[PDB]
């Protein structure tokens, strides 16, 4: 059945989900600020990621502001970082409102959605699959375009679909 | 195609839906207090509700601080009241944060599912069938148990149709 379940994730911590996001479900990270000024990044200013039972980074989102993107990545735990989707602008991809902001990812089955705010900036082909037993967000109290502490809401147990036969 | 829409709602106004609330959809009322201690309603402290496209308040969610309850309930814009269904104890519904709380109403076409926090209060089962095409805050600057401006968050588009050929 559907439910909700917050967490809320100080910079540089992770937790795991009481329920785990899978297909149809979806995850939104809000943020009680907006930094587009913040230190330089390492090169990370914020990284939010959704991670697999085994560690895998099935989705990374990375926002660098020296850099001026987001880069959306995946990873095996001790694989290699994959094919990296960028989205050129940050600022951009806020712009709207000040002060505040929200990362909605979507998980698809063989995509995720990911939109910021009421934008969608990428649907991201996944690289690895599998469900989402944890998530983290990282970052330093200095460098960090979100606020010291995000709130991450899931929705799960959500999906649904109507089959359509023909013959 | 699946997308997020964010409406910020005023104390006493409605609005208007982007993209209409249906069957496997969900809308989140965010508010940044909670005054659980804001006194008696007029009956009511605070309602949320669902219209639909053809005016029907589908859903109203009435809190009463000094009944202690939660009436869900729904009605046709020019008629009365329909069957009542109500859950006692606010404050237990609220329990485990404070300053701030959501309210998530889910779709699921026969009965809305309402969840406050984490907890589900209800499974509504529908008065008046229909899409969801505008949303309203009501209450009083002293009186609400929300925020003066409360946020909706709208996951529309989620519903699958899966074509198989054989
Ligand atoms: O791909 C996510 C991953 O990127 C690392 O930095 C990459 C950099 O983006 C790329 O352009 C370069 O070729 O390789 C670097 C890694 O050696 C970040 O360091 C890592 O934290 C992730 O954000
Ligand atoms: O049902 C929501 C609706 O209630 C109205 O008040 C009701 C009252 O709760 C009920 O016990 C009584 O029998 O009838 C009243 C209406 O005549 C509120 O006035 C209305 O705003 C909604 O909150």
């Amino acid at each position: 059945m559907q439910g909700v379940n917050i967490y809320n994730i100080s910079a540089g911590t992770s937790v795991d989900l009481a329920a785990p996001v899978t297909t149809g479900d979806i995850v939104t990270f809000f943020s009680s600020a907006l930094n587009l000024n913040a230190g330089a990044g390492n090169p990370n200013n914020t990284t939010l990621n959704l991670f697999a039972e085994n560690g895998a980074y099935l989705l990374q989102i990375a926002f660098r502001l020296q850099e001026n993107v987001i880069i959306f990545n995946s990873r095996q735990p001790d694989g290699p970082w994959l094919v990296e989707q960028r989205v050129s602008d940050v600022a951009n991809q806020f712009a709207g409102i000040d002060g505040k902001a929200m990362v909605t990812v979507f998980d698809h089955g063989d995509k995720y959605q990911v939109v910021i705010n009421e934008k969608t900036v990428i649907q991201y082909t996944k690289q690895i699959s599998g469900l989402t037993s944890s998530l983290s967000y990282n970052a330093t109290e200095e460098t960090s375009i979100f606020s010291t502490v995000v709130e991450a809401v899931t929705y799960t147990g959500l999906a649904l679909e109507h089959h359509h036969h023909h013959h």
